């Protein structure tokens, strides 16, 4: 009520929530925030991914949006005339980063030497700016947390960070379980491809392998898809073949590199805190809905996505960077309006002169056997 | 020396040109202009693929580019107040679309209310604005030429839009000559890039298939690479088995699809003028070098990238896919700078359910058979 923050939108919100941010917890006391917005970016609601980043209280946080035309200069004049006029404010703070160019051009000449006003601009990369009435730098940086971050993008997210193996065990996994035995997990991701097992995890928890007939198994037609295999290969994991969980099935197909992938990044990567690592995410952004094996928002408010493909075998690595690429570009940033970092994480090696080395022509960073 | 016209840089030069090129036509008279960049907007070279894409002379048009800090509001004021100290000029043209939003911010609010001076904005797609000191509008579109289009982004291109055969010829040469013969046109691929014919052609430009001798054709090892069946197809598409020169054996091998492509954009596209369609293109930018199948300028200046690929058979989308994206993205965007819409088309049929069926989520428009 007695202080107002002046913030126009634009189509990438997290300067906006990070200004905001930054300014509250520094003053700390009740104020209204004013968005200047247009009809494009209010038909996406950035206004509201702003707010909900935030999650203040209504009874301490106002906030209001009113629209312009983005290319008027007159319009948003106007508007702003009319919005403080008969104004009992006691500080006026504007950030004019966002918006249009015009926008940031009528904003300022508005609020420029205006009474009690504070005029912000901040670049990227750089530190933020007082413009008005004294001009300095302020070393300006607000970490988010990741359901921040994807607040500010209108995505609701869940995660499951339970792993069926602890670190200890996933540093060490491949080597004594994984590379002897590259046929008989084949075998297994047959098997969990199956109709059968399936369907029938859809009515129980539990599975017991000494109990199924050996017919079950011949319907997979895997060669290594056998009882016998399979019985094997799930004593190799330390698995209680009377017992098995779907979860179990779906760390030997793959998910153990998932989760040495998301534990190592917690244990061994500096500029990331662990509680901004998630792993086997779905997103959901209105009817879009998309799982990402890992996901992590590093120390600098900068969003990685990993794909996890444990072994790219030969003549397939033309498939693969489709699948990377078509989950980057056409889902996540077209569908989803993420700008990430993506990676793609193997155990296999990529030798030069092949498909897949193409990905940091793409903006794709490959971390290979050679690195993991 | 008289008139001056100042505009800002950014990183996308057509607007710059445009209003250049609008300004100058409708005048006509001996100027300066003066561009206004950043350390980083001049590593790109930014002011001289500007000046590269007028083409005027230096002694009716005079170019100078002035450098400031892109975030620093009072450096810009600065030189502008430095460059324009007892000026004398008679009309002062400011155009502030370019430079980030602070440069624009401070050039404004130098010139504005200055006498003898106007001042201009242009949003994308939309229409030139005088900010001062009269607020309009006005239908403002320069059509380029595909020359001053690829000289606006530091691009020098060569090419060759002489066909083999006419359109009335490429108008019906798939049904009449490649449907019912696809498997000698197969061993004319193979003959192609067979190592002896690369060879010879060489050294000379007619070979003539009466004296050649069948281990050169079965060097080739391709089944259907029987010496009469090449001279069959050869005669087939009605060329002088006397005197084969390598761009009959290009026509064969899919130049045929090129052509026919070239060509009936040519005859058959509306909002494309043929002075701006090129054929067998290679650009040129620094030390790279791509070539391209087909590429125009559309009467919105709007550039459009094809590729040609006659036939996209069996369950090879997925390399197709790639080799259209990896030539589009890392190669046309990021390391020449070309922002452009870019085709696929081909005269086999994709089906749904196939990589290449992703293509347009990916942004690539494919003309099917269905459609050629």
């Amino acid at each position: 009520k007695e202080t107002i923050l002046v913030n126009l939108v634009s189509e990438q919100t997290i300067p906006n929530v990070q200004f905001i941010k930054w300014y509250f917890n520094k003053k700390q006391t009740p104020m209204k925030i004013l968005l200047v917005s247009t009809k494009e970016m209010e038909q996406k609601e950035k206004s509201l991914f702003i707010k909900n980043a935030l999650h203040f209280s209504d009874s301490f946080v106002e906030w209001e949006t009113i629209h312009t035309d983005g290319n008027d200069i007159s319009k948003t004049e106007n508007i702003l005339t009319d919005y403080f006029r008969d104004n009992e404010y006691k500080n006026i703070i504007v950030n004019i980063t966002g918006g249009t160019k015009i926008m940031s051009l009528a904003a300022f000449d508005f609020f420029n030497n205006k009474p009690n006003t504070e005029i912000f601009y901040q670049p990227i990369g750089k530190e933020l700016q007082e413009l008005y009435p004294n001009k300095q730098k302020y070393d300006m940086f607000e970490v988010l947390s990741l359901k921040e971050y994807l607040d500010a993008h209108g995505i609701s997210y869940k995660y499951d960070n339970e792993c069926v193996k602890d670190w200890n065990y996933n540093k060490t996994v491949y080597d004594l379980c994984v590379a002897d035995n590259r046929e008989l997990i084949k075998g297994m991701i047959a098997l969990q491809n199956n109709s059968y097992f399936n369907n029938v995890y859809k009515r129980k928890d539990f599975l017991d392998f000494t109990q199924i007939e050996e017919e079950k198994f011949i319907a997979i037609n895997h060669p290594a898809a056998t009882k016998e295999n399979m019985i094997k290969i799930l004593q190799i994991f330390g698995f209680d073949v009377s017992r098995i969980e779907h979860k179990h099935i779906r760390y030997i197909t793959g998910g153990w590199f998932e989760e040495y992938v998301y534990q190592k990044i917690c244990n061994e990567y500096h500029n990331v805190d662990e509680k901004n690592v998630a792993l086997n995410v779905t997103i959901q952004k209105g009817n879009d809905k998309n799982e990402l094996d890992v996901i992590y928002l590093d120390k600098d408010n900068k969003l990685h996505v990993i794909e996890c493909k444990s072994f790219v075998d030969g003549n397939e690595g033309n498939r693969v960077l489709n699948d990377a690429l078509y989950k980057l570009q056409a889902i996540i940033k077209s569908k989803f309006g993420l700008y990430v970092k993506q990676h793609l994480y193997t155990k296999s090696i990529i030798e030069k002169e092949t498909p897949l080395n193409r990905a940091k022509e793409f903006g794709i960073d490959i971390k290979d056997g050679t690195q993991l």
